């Protein structure tokens, strides 16, 4: 009960909407529970809702407390924190439901609560910029002797929501901006409904003003001086939507000095709600205990809108100072970094002059923490160009004391337009653009090779299929790229097609040894958890339809148990392509093949500088062979109207198509190709539930991927798994949060030994040194 | 995508508000849909959401339709029903998605629509009053042969929620009181604001004037007369909330003429959908189609508050009709009954002069009931009184083509009131009045006692424990009731407790051979299934744990693999016995037990007319023995104002206490228990999904009942289950609708021969027959 | 719970003294343990009977005491003395005093108050009893090390193993006999149901003249070597895993 008190839009309407004369709160409260549990929670009982509150409020009744923030701070603090060897941790039994509640509310506020009440040994010094992790002695270890390794972070934004929270008051107009550029795509419209439904751009500016302002009245109660005397007018917190209040007609200011030159730093905000807290210790003002109630309600549903989003001048306002601060925290506590080897990943710009302050900007910040942690000789002190960055960049050696950076961009597909030839031309031109900038670079700085190790395709998988990525990627590993992953989205409207995609990434993607495929759910989740709350029958459109179609065809023609299948699904499809071409001829199965075989070919090159040498190298490789009819119907599948047409349509498959058995049959088909190809795969963060599916931590498909008893199907081909914190889905995460999560759940809800349990996850974490894109 | 069409508050706002010259809201009733499927449906995915209507607005578009209620139900239409032998049927496969989609949309409608475009053979005479049902040969001669029994039929209310929508359209103001008169209760407000967060009785005065005066509208439209021209001033479909149009400054009425002088009934219903879809078949005016969409939306949302609800003027508005057409629903169609023995269940009166109208008005319906379908002398055409009544039904025999009629009213608990000597004081007061009525009519009129043939006590678990009703019961027993049937109210603070309620009300209870439990979901629901989607510690009270501990220590003491968990369930319950008791002696666990033993004992009778000889009987069983210390305990359990303050404190108990082993272990117990008392349970409809963790048909727990391989646990006892259909959970249900329910999921899922599954489905059914409470 | 029962009993007479104070928390510890096992249901019956007869003697009580009751009194052993009467050290003061009166019961309190500060329990406290060497059989002893054993694993706390050159347990007549290779899981010594540990290197008291770290990761690597013929490969991994719980388990600041 205590995440929706802390995380609840009717309670913050309800709170922010009504006059601070009011004391008697708590059937309102109370009230404004139920709601939110039964919109975030429905599958819970309602009886066990009203006992977990009824056990609530007495538990703060017989603590002599009141219902607020404070008493519901101090209930989690005890709940969850506890001082270790190391410092404030969280109880490992508790650690899976410590991160559960970080999806929903920020963990500073709570820390900061402990700190208060709970106070560190000897009254040491403690400074909390990290996420909170639990601790064993075996994880710790590992991590001292063998550090980690990341093989996807987004070097964009911050390293948490949290200090993105900050940012939002630190500059509200620079996000306000960037919420209505969202806001105008009904995706973003849709998305905060759903979060809010009464959300709108003005109540989004209303809500930061009254944050802010809150922020502001409770620095000077935390500080200890006097209120200035205008909170008389105060009643409404509606009054703080304007950052200015009318009192006796002087329109009074709400910003106050504070002790911190950086008024919206971490280590601000910990101040704040740590000298709030003691003064608090015994009672507080009940309207300013709404206050901080209001003003933890809004960063909670702020931070739950950036997260679900998530998965110019803001860009300038950190700069490389948002870089220095990503290398920092990878590095983490100590002298020695726990984190080795880092793969930041940076969004592409169009513009040569952009892209270029874009890797000056992460080049100094990675030579800023080498610096501050490496004391030794530079050739250039400032050296504001990319040029003098290698130059001092170069001198450093792997030493494995520090964090070991290498960049891969990851182009981002869009919305195929409608007409203009083939389906997807202006996202390839706008794609062939990005890379003409990153190519010119590179030969205009040979030693950004060393840095500039791979290149990356993440934005979904329905708006590019990954053979349009292939002449790219093929383009670019001729200008010494070396290396290159694709993420496989697994929004797949059928769990065949996205099994599907991942055959085609492996098929005409040119992956060669040791690289790494992003997100492969759809190989890892089995047929019977992804059936879950599943319409009996499911839309695709007779594109995709017809490529599942051939794919299950090729994978199980031999399959003695599944000729059925096969057999079904090649009849079918050839039914299919008469309706989709039009074709009056007769039309096999294996013809359908060929054609689909040529699909990595490009569209250009199809219909017939680095670009133009890959242009005739498919248009030979088409016409090699005595064979054009198969290239005349790809001409059509790609040129025709009519067959774009029939493309987008879409068609009614059942659920249960195949049996899970045939599923898993073509799941580990992919699996020895993806063995066989020696392609690693980057797992997210098992933290990260936007699967939908999985109701705990435990039924996650990594587990499956480890050869764990129970979770590993029979005729599973293992595969190598890296670790990649991405999209966490939780406010407050990092790697390290990952290990520990992964070691907790292999512990304790499959029962396995310490030792046992840390070589399977040293196994994951080390996949991703082996398979990392660092230059050797 | 069909169902958020025709029930989404959200469409139905976006509807209601906006002016009908608008035509173009394709992009608005989209938004509307993915905002319904993500309120309703959280765990669907998103992109499936997206896929299923764009292959939705595909398939209008390809019929040449417009997206709106009339094509939704058109689809809908040629999905589910298809005409056969019998007339229009469900598709068996089918089924189980359509009783689900009953749970959310009124089939009427659908009827209508497939009447009108997709008419019966030879264009035979058909009429729609009961609910639709698929068709198996098996089954239906099965029926012919061995009517359908039914042991809990809720006499009061109608048939089904859509006559009650027809109800609250003839009467808007008795509902309205009625929903005024709940509306006072937080519970009802947290309802209504779960389904409509913008819910008030204002609003729901206006949406119940708005789908009268549609109606009215489209009259006009179905029957062919032309409108009367004020249509010009209708622009805003809120205009219909005052039940009068102000046009050119005159009032005009909304209410017209129809040909059957029942308005509101179900045939006029029926009749005036065909006749509008039948005048739109081609095409439709936007306005006025929008209009049917706001009908069907009010009507549907008004069904779910309804259902959701449900689990004097207007009961006095339908009276005897409403027990009339109870039978004939029962009844059904064909000269023979489909339902042979049928207990309906009514509400006791505290009044006698009502309870007496009341049981007059369900004979003299039974006795309409039996002189409709068959024709014998009668000793009075018009009795007007019960003794006349039973006069006459006196002269029929036990013949099986009719229904045969079993009264057993079931009281109502309540909330305990605070302090008032003992904990259940006005609610004891208030059920022995009830039972007070009883017994004086019985001895005065002693033919009741071949009607009257049981006692039921259906509320909630909580709020009344089973050793509540025993003095009740036993005084009850004396007079002649002869059936005694409890309710074990499922929702439980933990496993355990309910698998101790069930024990409770085996122990105490004074249940004989024959008698029923109703629904003893605690000892059916597995472990597995029941710790979905729970917080891993529950809550519960001090009085609920303590006797749940010292059931566990009773049933596990001497299993030898659970010697871990009965001991410490013993030494912990005498350490919690210290604390609620505050007592300063050595008490063991055995004397505990016997302190719960004598639970059972009138409160009055534990602290020293048929009423005074439970008294002393009670008084001198607790005094025969040597021990008071034991009474004494029990004295100070139910009259010490400290020990009540320790039985409402609540406490933390972890989710697995105890181990899934250890919680079958109870339940295994219990179905030991129960099978040698030769106890049957009345299990719910499979339709109904209150349960919250199964996620389909196929994991409900009489499966388990049943024997399926599977489901059942090794070690179960087999028990004797019947069928009662009392709170479906759809809007349109029926004993025949449940039987079917049953015998597609074992065809189907369950993979079971028709003869096999009709076989096990019988047994359940013929179990109504063998454990009735009727006269014999 | 390292050496086995049937090493123990070596040159032992058949007969054991020991206080009743110690004698009563070996019952109540007997009982705590087995009172679910189905084989050893004798022993734990047993154990509760006669520690109830026992604490009647020692605490010269006249009411009738239960074994939870005992075993409630014990658990509240670790609370301070004055608090149990009843800076740093005052917060712990009333701390403990605090979580002595949350609960309802006083009863169990005040007899660990008469166990603190009677001069007669203090008397028979102090007093011997005569106790059978084979009061509890092998199975029964290994049974409750290997309780202890998962409670050591399930809490994860690390043994400092003493160097196996130095003799002081006197039932060991060759070092192969130690009991470190039962830890270590080796064929023969390990027990069945044994729960494994983690076990550390410590020479604090080596038992011979010269002696150092390096000599007992000889002396474990020989007698693996050769009394128990492993593998150098398999004898020293099993000595590193031991070496390297030094380091996973210490207390050095990271």
């Amino acid at each position: 009960m205590e995440r929706f008190l802390l995380n609840s839009t009717v309670l913050l309407y309800r709170l922010s909407t009504v006059s601070l004369d009011e004391v008697s709160l708590d059937e309102r409260v109370e009230s404004s529970v139920f709601l939110a549990q039964y919109e975030q929670a429905r599958s819970l009982p309602d009886h066990v809702a009203k006992s977990a509150w009824s056990y609530l409020v007495q538990q703060i009744k017989q603590r002599n407390m009141k219902l607020g923030p404070v008493a519901i701070l101090r209930l989690i603090a005890e709940k969850f924190i506890k001082n270790e060897k190391g410092g404030p941790k969280i109880d490992l039994p508790m650690f899976s439901e410590w991160q559960t509640l970080m999806s929903r509310v920020s963990c500073l506020p709570i820390i900061a609560c402990h700190q208060v009440f709970n106070p560190g040994p000897a009254s040491q010094e403690y400074s909390f910029r990290w996420p909170l992790y639990p601790y064993h002695p075996t994880v710790e270890d590992y991590i001292t002797r063998e550090c980690l390794h990341e093989t996807h972070q987004h070097l964009n934004g911050s390293t948490s929501a949290e200090e993105c929270w900050l940012d939002a008051l630190k500059h509200p107009e620079a996000c306000l901006r960037d919420f209505e550029k969202g806001w105008a795509s009904q995706e973003m419209k849709q998305l905060c409904a759903q979060i809010d439904p009464s959300l709108t751009p003005r109540i989004f500016k209303d809500r930061l003003q009254i944050a802010c302002n809150i922020r502001e009245i409770l620095c000077r109660v935390a500080q200890g001086v006097e209120l200035p005397e205008w909170i008389a007018s105060m009643q409404n917190p509606q009054q703080l939507a304007n950052s200015t209040i009318l009192h006796n007609g002087r329109e009074y200011g709400f910003a106050t000095v504070w002790p911190i030159d950086d008024k919206y730093s971490q280590e601000s905000e910990f101040c704040w709600l740590t000298g709030l807290l003691e003064k608090w210790r015994f009672n507080a003002p009940e309207g300013l205990e709404r206050l901080l109630w209001i003003y933890l309600l809004i960063q909670n549903q702020y931070l739950t809108l950036l997260v679900q989003r998530d998965d110019m001048t803001e860009l300038r306002e950190e700069t490389e100072k948002s870089y220095l601060s990503r290398f920092k925290h990878a590095h983490g506590a100590g002298v020695y970094s726990q984190v080795r080897y880092l793969e930041g990943r940076f969004a592409p710009k169009s513009d040569p002059n952009k892209m270029q302050k874009l890797l000056f900007s992460v080049l100094r910040g990675y030579w800023e923490y080498l610096s501050a942690h490496m004391s030794m000789e530079w050739v250039h002190e400032k050296p504001l160009t990319i040029s003098q960055v290698l130059d001092n960049l170069e001198l450093v050696e792997p030493h494995g004391k520090c964090v070991e950076l290498a960049l891969v961009p990851h182009f981002i597909k869009r919305k195929p337009k409608n007409g203009e030839a083939y389906p997807h031309a202006l996202l390839f031109k706008d794609l062939k653009n990005q890379a003409a900038i990153l190519m010119d670079m590179l030969k205009s700085e040979p030693r950004l090779t060393g840095w500039i190790r791979g290149v990356d395709a993440a934005a979904n998988e329905m708006h590019a299929p990954p053979e349009l990525f292939c002449p790219l990627f093929r383009v670019l590993a001729k200008s010494g790229i070396a290396h290159f992953t694709y993420h496989v989205g697994e929004d797949f409207p059928h769990l065949i097609s996205g099994i599907r995609s991942i055959d085609d990434a492996l098929r005409f993607l040119p992956l060669r040894n040791g690289d790494r495929l992003g997100h492969c759910t759809a190989i890892g989740i089995t047929p019977s958890i992804w059936k879950r709350s599943l319409p009996l029958s499911l839309s695709m459109t007779k594109e995709t339809r017809l490529l599942d179609l051939v794919f299950i065809w090729r994978e199980l023609r031999s399959h003695p148990e599944l000729l059925r299948y096969a057999s079904d699904a090649a009849i079918e499809a050839v039914r299919l392509a008469h309706k989709v071409f039009s074709l009056e001829e007769e039309v096999s199965i294996t013809t359908l093949d060929q054609v689909f075989e040529m699909r990595g070919l490009l569209a250009e090159s199809e219909g017939l500088s680095l670009w133009l040498e890959e242009y005739e190298r498919a248009r030979e490789l088409v016409k090699t062979t005595g064979m054009k009819r198969p290239l005349k119907l790809y001409k059509q599948w790609l040129t025709s109207d009519n067959v774009r047409k029939q493309r987008a349509e879409y068609v009614e498959v059942a659920l249960e198509y195949l049996p899970d058995e045939a599923v898993v049959a073509l799941q580990q088909a992919v699996m020895a190709k993806m063995a066989d190809r020696n392609i690693a795969i980057e797992c997210p963060p098992t933290s990260n539930t936007r699967i939908s599916q999985y109701r705990n931590v435990s039924e996650h498909h990594i587990f499956r991927w480890m050869g764990l008893p129970g979770e590993a199907i029979e005729g599973d081909v293992p595969m190598s798994i890296c670790l990649g914190s991405d999209d966490p889905g939780i406010f407050a995460a990092d790697l390290k949060s990952e290990f520990y999560h992964l070691f907790v759940v292999l512990t304790r809800k499959f029962g396995l030994s310490p030792a046992d349990a840390l070589r399977k996850v040293a196994e994951v974490n080390e996949n991703g040194r082996i398979y990392r894109f660092h230059d050797v």
